[PDB]
């Protein structure tokens, strides 16, 4: 489901805490975080603690598996997906449809020390920042009260390990989660049948934080959601709320005028593929040239670091995803973050 | 794994029983077979009985689920996948990798009476005919004796039911099977980890039986298998063993010279998608214009019936898939079907 945001709603998107900004949320992610390593545990527990302190009404959960990789020999490498969710009160969680926002928090193993600032530390911080901004509005609109909640998934083991293309290499966390949630059966009485079927919309963020991204629409079934996202971007650009673009900047959403039945782009293999293959509606927000399909220039090089991040672009992304989630959840009229007893 | 077929091996592909031909195997399939209907049970039990009588060394199994559809209201429609397999003797089945050949045996529900002769009755008969031809050779080569078996899957509920594009509509049987086999854990001691992981190669046949098919390569990870299939076709055409093409006929395999890293085609959503999303190597043999992506003209019309089937093309397909399976299983030198004590 979804609502419609007034221009006023769009001018009240930022969260009231100016001291906790995206650079602040991003910084502890910008470290090597290969699966199974100490850096993975440090980043994972940073994310969990962020939700536990700043978003205490959310429930956090981990989904754990292990798998051999092309470089692990006989040893199983563990993959730990991080799930956080918040549902409306006095609703059976098994009756809730979830807007589900996703990014991978693991980092590539080769070269040693690889940071992956756009891949996907910055996507992770965009999600974290955005759900922080909408949590206050969700509390307001649920205090006034429909059967939809909000969910984030930070996936482990997205990145492949082997030198050569191998079908079961990569997407370790997303394959395990989809596979497990597809067999997590609800009661017969519940509105939804499985934990997987309760995903109303899966939005996967990947390779964001570079300047001038190009975002194609890859799934007809979510092209309308794509067009809603592009509209919010356009409106924000007009109202001048975008820092990385002037009022006449080019739109990132190259397929925005394309007809759903005219969409002819090959999907990019990534974490949405296991979910999409089992029938989940997925929207894949990934920066990639729409024609060739080639990723940003820093992709999988040492230059994918903090110094090459565009923080104005990252702030625009956070605002855009906040606006998209607020529209989808129908938070129109509940975005005011002015503080009472303060002039 | 795989072997190499001599020109002699290619001249001995047909099965010794001339009275059981593809028209014979195909005919009982060419009837309405909507999931949950009496026609579905009649076709399903025809297939099971075919394996049980003509291929008695194979084990047959059914995977059963049920699901609501856009047109079933509150009622669950059952979906019954048919599995048959044969593994080398004195091998733990849990240590076997499977060449897995697939087609859907359900038929479209609208319009009433739809036959789907290419979609996919003829694919089903191609598989049935081919594994019949290679079963005798498998017995010969296993009597002489490596860790690979042969498997067929006739999927139910491929076809979608709703008027409008819907993510969880369609692929009912393939989603359930992949989902269940992905959680079917073998013993720790077994060479393979799950029933899904034991699939070495999944070859999906769809929309075959029309003249002059065009078959693109859709998955880099199986492009070499694709090129092996195209080679066998070319060699067969040269040796004049192909009935639908002269020695200078055009090849069906349009991507045969294309470099694996130059493959830029959007996959066709179909039964291989759930498996591919969970890491199975899939080769998708489907007739479709390589550019537009549009299916044969009879697709989903009443003209997709027996009268529009090209039986020479169907016989060529059966020979080609027999040759491909025999190469993959390394049956070179074991294809002679001459009969002892007969001049
Ligand atoms: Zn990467
Ligand atoms: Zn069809």
């Amino acid at each position: 489901a979804h609502g419609n945001l007034s221009n006023a709603d769009l001018e009240a998107l930022l969260h009231p805490d100016g001291d906790t900004n995206i650079q602040t949320i991003l910084a502890p992610l910008l470290r090597p975080r290969v699966p199974g390593t100490p850096g993975s545990e440090l980043v994972r527990n940073y994310i969990i603690q962020f939700f536990n302190s700043a978003l205490p009404l959310w429930t956090t959960e981990l989904q754990v598996s292990s798998s051999k990789t092309p470089v692990s020999g006989s040893q199983r490498i563990p993959f730990v997906n991080i799930i956080a969710y918040r549902s409306p009160p006095g609703l059976n969680e098994t009756d809730v449809g979830w807007l589900t926002l996703v990014a991978h928090y693991d980092s590539l193993k080769d070269p040693e020390g690889f940071i992956g600032a756009i891949d996907s530390a910055a996507p992770c911080s965009i999600i974290m920042s955005a759900v922080r901004s909408i949590d206050a509005a969700l509390t307001r609109k649920w205090d006034n009260m429909e059967q939809y909640g909000i969910q984030v998934i930070f996936t482990d083991g997205e990145e492949s390990f082997g030198n050569t293309l191998t079908a079961n290499d990569g997407l370790y966390g997303s394959r395990s989660l989809a596979a497990h949630w597809a067999v997590d059966k609800y009661p017969s009485t519940a509105k939804y049948e499985t934990r997987l079927s309760s995903i109303s919309l899966l939005v996967l963020l990947d390779l964001l934080g570079a300047k001038n991204p190009q975002i194609a629409s890859y799934y007809p079934v979510t092209h309308f959601d794509y067009q809603r996202l592009a509209a919010l971007e356009s409106r924000l650009r007009e109202l001048g709320q975008l820092k990385s673009s002037g009022i006449h900047g080019k739109s990132w959403f190259v397929d925005r005028t394309t007809d759903v039945r005219s969409l002819k782009r090959q999907p990019v293999e990534d974490d949405q593929v296991p979910f999409s293959g089992l029938g989940v509606k997925v929207l894949h927000v990934i920066d990639a040239d729409p024609t060739t399909g080639e990723f940003p220039s820093v992709w999988h090089t040492p230059d994918d670091d903090e110094n090459h991040l565009d923080f104005d672009t990252i702030r625009d992304w956070s605002l855009l995803i906040t606006a998209f989630a607020a529209e989808w959840l129908g938070l129109q009229g509940f975005m005011d973050n002015h503080h009472h007893h303060h002039h």
